[PDB]
Order: structure tokens, then sequence, then C-alpha cells
């Protein structure tokens, strides 16, 4: 029912510089996984958690152009897909949590899109963004605490992180506004 609001013309409006990899449709295949997303809360509260979630995405994925790290320097378990997920324990727990060979085969977060936005959509609902953004008070400060709370959070005004934290809030605030929604109080980490 969030595709009321998130219409194809409102995420082509936020997405305007996507990578053509990254589709509506693509987006609305893998949120059928999780049917709580976008379907919790008051409609407002809907509306909240889909502008924290592309919010988000907007800022791991500059826009939805980033599909993969480009020059990886680490091990097979580097930054993929709009979330950048990266490191092995969370593709052998997304893989597993998703019906996915990502521990053998994590390319195929690269590859094919859904499975791309099924694995950011598995760690907003996992790591509880989700419950974060949809609780009574909503906390989109808490989705920021846990996403990328190590770098992100807790950083001084002017720093790198804290730049990154308040394009975040940005984004969401930005999003909130398409939509007609209070964004809440409680933005910044």
């Amino acid at each position: 029912s969030w595709t009321s609001f998130v219409t194809p013309a409102v995420f082509e409006g936020w997405f305007p510089n996507r990578n053509p990899f990254y589709t509506y449709d693509g987006l609305v295949s893998a949120s059928n996984g999780y049917p709580e997303f976008g379907t919790t809360g008051s409609l407002d509260d809907q509306k909240r958690e889909l502008a924290a979630f592309l919010g988000n995405i907007n800022q791991a994925s500059g826009g939805l152009q980033f599909i993969q790290e480009q020059n990886p320097q680490s091990d097979q378990y580097y930054g993929r897909g709009p979330i950048q997920l990266s490191w092995n324990y969370n593709y052998g727990e997304a893989g597993a949590d998703l019906g996915l060979d990502l521990l053998n085969n994590p390319d195929l977060v690269a590859q094919d899109s859904t499975v791309a936005w099924r694995t950011a959509l598995w760690f907003w609902m996992k790591r509880d963004c989700h419950g974060a953004i949809t609780a009574s008070p909503p906390s989109f400060s808490g989705t920021i605490r846990i996403i990328n709370g190590g770098l992100e959070c807790n950083q001084p005004a002017g720093s790198i992180g804290n730049m990154q934290m308040e394009n975040r809030v940005t984004y969401y605030t930005q999003f909130c506004q398409t939509l007609g929604v209070d964004p809440g109080t409680d933005l910044r980490c």
C-alpha cells in the first residue's frame, strides 16, 4: 500500500540521476518479501518509513549511482548494492535470511538489482531501522545509529562523519516534504 504515496513519479523525482540498474519495480518486488515495510503504524508513520529508507539510501548510494566498490582492497565482501553491504558476516547472515548464496557468490548483489534491493531491505528490517522509525515516538536518528553509527553519529560539527549524518537528515526531511508528512523531532545523532 505504500506505493500509493511513493509512486513511480515520486521515486523518479527523488532519484533523477539513478543508474538504470536500479528500478522502482525492483524495489517494489523486493519489498513484497517484507510486507511490514511501509505498512506499519499510521499513514504518516508509513510515509516517514519510506522517506527514511530512501533518504538513507540516497546518502549510501549517491543517488542510486553506487552498485559496487570500485577499487576494493579487502576481500570478496566489499560494498555492493544501495546500502554498500559489506563484510563476510553480513553476506553470510543476509544470504541465509534471504535464501541467497551470497556467502559463495557475493557478486550476485551487484549483478541482480532485485537482490541488491533485497539486501538493503534485509538490513533495514533485520537490524531494525524499521522498528526505530515506526516506533511511537519515531526516531530517524535511530536509523542513522543502526546504519553507520560508528562513523557518522557522535561526531563533531564540521567533521566528515557529522556532514554525512546531516546529509541523511537533509534527504529524509526533503522526502518527507514531498509526502507532506512531519519528519519528527528526533533527527540527528
